[PDB]
């Protein structure tokens, strides 16, 4: 479950994909989480 709590994290987070990034780099630097369960609520799954 890829996830994050704001869509300006998640604008640069995807973002930081582009360049060839593992999500893993972009979501510990951006905010987002990448979290192997736990469905994410509507303010995480943003």
């Amino acid at each position: 479950t890829t996830c994050c709590p704001s869509i300006v994290a998640r604008s640069n987070f995807n973002v930081c994909r582009l360049p060839g990034t593992p999500e893993a780099l972009c979501a510990t630097y951006t905010g987002c989480i990448i979290i192997p369960g736990a469905t994410c609520p509507g303010d995480y799954a943003n």
